[PDB]
């Protein structure tokens, strides 16, 4: 929300939140203060009757460390584009990969869920990504109401230096080669929706040499998801099968993985919204004797009280079901439970 | 000021300044360009007759170094809260420790004074801190005009790793354990005020193990202060005794210390505002031979010319009274004088 | 720029852009995604009939790396000032060195050109700089614009030459000044001259292999034609111990030439051709004379409207790959850029 400018066919929208947030947990890398804020701009310019231009930026600013700390802010979203009426839209920048057009349905927990769990950011086209060109088509050319598809290309984001470098190099866990993805979602009835997504990306030489886990030239995801949203009820599931594309913590990638998320929610009139959910990630054919391993397994219960559109409070209880083993220690995967209390101002 | 949004019970206030600032000094770590700017957002949302929600962000941006320099921006404030009419208010985030509800009375110098002097930021509840829950009450439930109090809790903010760690780990000088604080201020007249504040925090293991100076399980501060502010006159003083809480420069903490600050100012009608002040911090029972030492001692003379509410210029002259000794050299405490010239745009 | 506040003589102007930008090149340190955005505020407060106060901030934010990458934002401009009616103005902060009052005339390519090419940021008074005090005057107490500028020392991180805001030798400067003069001879036709003199630092005369001297100097002259849908401009600049010989140091003397031609069609297309070179002279370590920068530039920008544009730019590199270009890390490969830009 918050339209600070609307004049002569040009609109500016300032949005964000301040999220006062504390975590309680035996895991000392998670426990403690997690206050952060988000600020962003959504901009729109009418060019002619059939053509609109637009841009969007969204910045994350941590407030949970000191004034002398490092790396406390980063860009989540930054892209510019054109909207061609009902012929579709094109944008390029740092944007969401299309896979999340489906997995976003289960990313609605009070605090946990979403990226950092069954997938992450800078993780091929699973979440937010550098350098994605994205074509989107609404209502299949104004013909089939409720049918949306998207086509997406990402250029190589490679190593810092050496043969595989690009200008914007990173470490192997956040690299990608050339890749594409596609999504498709259909509102079969009102309230009910189904959706599929596919993605294919080249892997980099660093991904196939530096970490011990995960080998192959290609990274692939296959995703299907369901969603009921009506009569104050929200049900959603997402099943995703991945090849060489899901992080096995810090140790590398899983050659194969199966990811499952499901969530149920009710919205009471006076503003309470309880939530239960289950999330797992099963990793297959890991090297170095790891074999089959749980990457992620937890039940999630919590609630959000909405005071109004600008202010809410919430608790979330992550009931961790992973067994502590040599895989979870060496990969740095948390096996402890976590409670989260938060108070959020939004604009 | 600068209300950029006020619609349907939601308001948004964009504030900040651009401070064009040069320091002249023999201290090479202080001398030279000091230009920086502040930006932030105050947001308020009416929820119902008795309840208002709010949040506030404030960001510091250095402009005195290069475009390839590191760590030039940080968050000063990020918190969200609720205001329950005259039953009080609550907020959590990065915010001011309640001790500063009193010591703020002497932090009105043209440029110097405030944090970095007798206390600093991320210094228990003496100034800005991570993860403070703060209950505030003004006019003692509407019954006693001018009587204000505050109760405050702060969660542990620990080491980067090891036993004593939290998510948001920092070095020993900005760590704190669990702690609390309280403040109380009374307006006897509409100009004259007195105030007290207390805080008690647990020290962390790194604070007792890494630096040479300061031993103890607990940090304590006791603060009393007086203020005259009317008829264009401003007089203020503040006396604070601390235990394991005041920084002995880079060498650790002072087992006990006494801090005194006092300041007088006069506001002429044409906009000039002269200022004289005196500031000291006397440390006691320091280890390694140091015994009693001055941590800070200086006289300050300066003035601010206010063109209007949005634009001012100022000079400030810190006449440093410290002797250059083994302590001040080893602790990295400046003993040189400083002149500051500034031009400030504010919105 | 979007006026988000205007009340009781105080105006606030929010401006910026989002630049969806890809580079293609065999140079792996240039090739790839280059998406970034810029955001800024221009503030103006009426004080009295003969006095206005103002400030401006402009921030760069890279969006082409990960959420765990570091050093992805920096301040380009931050300054506060007073304007004394038409009798000119003063401002202090991080701002453009006055040399750019003239070289700005060739900095109009679709994408390339400007800082990074014949000169850089934090490069004495040639571009953006820390700690510049700038007095400016319109109509020389007519149509003749004059500026005088002083910069305090920005020196080493530690040691003899330190200041608070220390940096590496490539971006250091000592005490310096500059002046500029520009005039509109005919309508459309402008000429301009600029001089800067700056003390160098001990690190600049001891750490790099290239560039020795107590002072840095720039003489600049430039011409501009800007009427009838036509834009022509050139810039010739001579420098002593002021132009960067890549990573190796400074060039004892250099000669920099920049020229550009452009045409603006009514339906919004704006083709562009330009030529840029930097010739370094009297270099140490056997280098002698060397090309620092040499390329032809062709491209175009389509403007949908005042808020949205697309562009292509093609840098045709003419440098010969030799020992100087490799050791100094100067790119000799070509570059194509495609971008889409939203501006507010």
């Amino acid at each position: 929300g918050a339209e600070i400018y609307n004049k002569d066919g040009n609109k500016l929208d300032l949005y964000g939140k301040i999220d006062g947030l504390h975590y309680f947990s035996d895991d000392k890398s998670v426990d403690g203060d997690q206050t952060y804020m988000r600020v962003g701009v959504k901009g729109e310019t009418q060019i002619n009757d059939q053509l609109t231009g637009y841009g969007q930026w969204e910045y994350n600013v941590q407030a949970n460390n000191t004034e002398s700390s490092s790396d406390q802010a980063w860009t989540r979203l930054a892209f510019a584009g054109l909207k061609f009426g009902d012929a579709g839209s094109f944008d390029y920048g740092r944007n969401y990969g299309v896979v999340y057009d489906v997995t976003s349905w289960t990313d609605v927990l009070p605090e946990f869920g979403g990226d950092g769990d069954t997938y992450g950011s800078d993780n091929f086209l699973q979440s937010r990504a550098n350098g994605v060109a994205t074509y989107r088509n609404s209502d299949f050319f104004g013909l089939v109401d409720g049918l949306n598809f998207a086509l997406q290309y990402q250029g190589k984001n490679g190593s810092v230096s050496g043969e595989g470098a690009t200008n914007n190099g990173r470490g192997w866990s956040k690299q990608n080669g050339d890749g594409f993805g596609t999504s498709l979602t259909y509102d079969i009835w009102d309230g009910i929706s189904a959706g599929f997504a596919y993605s294919h990306s080249k892997r980099t030489d660093e991904q196939n040499s530096v970490p011990a886990l995960g080998r192959g030239d290609n990274a692939e995801t296959y995703t299907g998801g369901l969603k009921y949203d009506a009569n104050n009820i929200y049900l959603a599931s997402q099943y995703t099968q991945t090849y060489n594309a899901t992080r096995a913590g810090s140790l590398g990638f899983a050659n194969k993985a199966q990811n499952f998320e499901v969530v149920a929610q009710y919205q009471f009139d006076f503003g309470l919204r309880p939530s239960v959910a289950y999330l797992q990630s099963k990793g297959k054919d890991l090297e170095r004797g790891y074999g089959d391993q749980d990457i992620l397994k937890y039940v999630d219960v919590g609630a959000t009280y909405y005071f109004n559109k600008n202010m809410s409070t919430y608790v979330d209880y992550k009931i961790n079901l992973l067994d502590d083993n040599s895989f979870t220690r060496n990969a740095g995967i948390s096996t402890d439970d976590v409670v989260a209390l938060g108070l959020v101002y939004q604009f």
